[PDB]
C-alpha cells in the first residue's frame, strides 16, 4: 500500500545524491526500522546495484546480515524497509579513537560469522570494509551494502566482475580471473588492518595506482604496536594465492580471535564512547 501511511520517519541518518536513509517506524506495530529512500528519477546507473542488494538481502536469513522487510513504490521514490542498526558502522566507531585488540577481535569474529553464512549460501559480498559493517545498540555486528554482491550457482561456476572498493580488492578480482568467496577473505584481511590502524594500506594513494600496486607488491603487513597473533591473522588472510587463504570458518578458530574476542555485548561501551564523542563537539 502507501508507504507514507504505513511508515513514519523519525530522523534522517544518512544522505547521498540519489537517496536518503532514515530511522523510522512501522506504524502498525511501532517497530523501529531503517527506511532507505531512493529517488528513481535521480538514480540512473546505480539503480542496478539497488536491485541487486534487494534481491540478495531478500534471500538472506541470518543474525549477521541486515534484514530486509520489503520495498514500496511512491511516485518517484523507492522505499526500502530494513532492520534498524543504531550503533553506527565499525568505521564510525573508529572516529573517537583506536580500537583495542579485544574490540577488533570481536568485530572480526562477527564479520567472519556473517561471511561464513553468505559463503555457505554461495554468495560473495565483494565489498567488505569497515564502513559496511553496521552495529546494533546491543553491540551486534552485521553486514550491509549488498549492491555488488555476487551469486554462485551451477549455471555460472565463479565470478569475473571487476567490482568492489580498490584498496580492499583482492588481486584476483583486480585481474578479473575466476574468483570466489576467498576474495572476501582478502578484503577481510584488509579490513583487519583498517580496524587496527584506522585506514587501509595505500589509503593516501590514487585508486588507479593501487590497482597495479596490489598485484605488484607482496601482500601488505600490519606494522607497529599490534600483537603478533593479529599480524599473523592479517598475514593468513592476505595470501596472494586464494587456495592458500583460510576460509571464514577456519578463521573463527585463529588464535588471535580465540585469545582476544569477547561477548558482543561488551561492544556497547564502544558505542557509548561514540555517543559521548558525538555529543560533544
Ligand atoms: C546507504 O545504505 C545504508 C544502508 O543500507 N543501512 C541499513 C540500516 N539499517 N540500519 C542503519 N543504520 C545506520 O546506518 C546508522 C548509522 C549511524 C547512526 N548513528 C551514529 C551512531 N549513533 C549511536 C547513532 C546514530 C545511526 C544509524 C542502516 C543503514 C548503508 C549505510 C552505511 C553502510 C552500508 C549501508
Ligand atoms: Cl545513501
Amino acid at each position: 500500500a502507501d508507504p507514507e501511511e504505513l511508515f513514519t520517519k523519525l530522523e534522517k541518518i544518512g544522505k547521498g545524491s540519489f537517496g536518503e536513509v532514515f530511522k523510522g517506524i512501522d506504524n502498525r506495530t511501532q517497530k523501529v526500522v531503517a527506511i532507505k529512500i531512493i529517488d528513481l528519477e535521480e538514480a540512473e546507473d546505480e539503480i542496478e546495484d539497488i536491485q541487486q542488494e534487494i534481491t540478495v538481502l531478500s534471500q538472506c536469513d541470518s543474525p549477521y546480515v541486515t534484514k530486509y522487510y520489503g520495498s514500496y513504490l511512491k511516485d518517484t521514490k523507492l522505499w526500502i524497509i530494513m532492520e534498524y542498526l543504531g550503533g553506527g558502522s565499525a568505521l564510525d566507531l573508529l572516529e573517537p579513537g583506536p580500537l583495542d585488540e579485544t574490540q577488533i577481535a570481536t568485530i572480526l569474529r562477527e564479520i567472519l560469522k556473517g561471511l561464513d553464512y553468505l559463503h555457505s549460501e554461495k554468495k560473495i559480498h565483494r565489498d567488505i570494509k569497515a564502513a559496511n559493517v553496521l552495529l546494533s545498540e546491543h553491540g551486534e555486528v552485521k553486514l550491509a551494502d549488498f549492491g555488488v554482491a555476487g551469486q554462485l550457482t551451477d549455471t555460472q561456476i565463479k565470478r569475473n566482475t571487476f567490482v568492489g572498493t580498490p584498496f580492499w580488492m583482492a588481486p584476483e578480482v583486480i585481474k578479473q580471473s575466476a574468483y570466489d568467496s576467498k576474495a572476501d577473505i582478502w578484503s577481510l584481511g584488509i579490513t583487519a588492518i583498517e580496524l587496527a590502524r584506522g585506514e587501509p594500506p595505500h589509503s593516501e594513494l590514487h585508486p588507479m595506482k593501487v590497482l597495479f600496486l596490489i598485484p605488484k607488491n607482496n601482500p601488505p603487513t600490519l606494522e607497529g604496536n599490534y600483537s603478533k597473533p593479529l599480524k599473523e591473522f592479517v598475514e593468513a588472510c592476505l595470501n596472494k594465492e586464494p587456495s592458500f587463504r583460510p576460509t571464514a570458518k577456519e578463521l573463527l578458530k585463529h588464535k588471535f580471535i580465540l585469545r582476544n574476542a569477547k561477548k558482543t555485548s561488551y561492544l556497547t561501551e564502544l558505542i557509548d564512547r561514540y555517543k559521548r564523542w558525538k555529543a560533544e563537539q
